[PDB]
């Protein structure tokens, strides 16, 4: 029912002309069909402080693999490594 994934790298663009970007990589999702079809889904990832963050997938970037994501609420102090989930 639930799903998981693994973060790749979060770009915190200093300036402001494209906003900050975030790359995610769900376990398998080895099908542009499924990946592309998953575009629009909500990523509900857990995290300490009971701070449950929930962003949204924008576009796919890897065809049958990872996808692009963005977070306006940002993540906690250094959180590059926590598994993502679609709860």
């Amino acid at each position: 029912m639930r799903i998981k994934g693994v973060v790749l790298s979060y770009r915190r663009s200093k300036e402001n002309q494209h906003n900050n970007v975030m790359i995610i990589k769900p376990l398998d999702v080895n099908s542009r069909e499924e990946a592309s079809k998953l575009i629009g889904r909500l990523v509900l990832w857990k995290s300490p402080s009971g701070k449950i963050l929930k962003g949204k997938i924008v576009r796919v970037h890897g065809t049958k693999g990872a996808v692009r994501a963005r977070f306006e609420k940002g993540l906690p102090g250094q959180a590059l490594g926590d598994y993502v989930e679609i709860v």
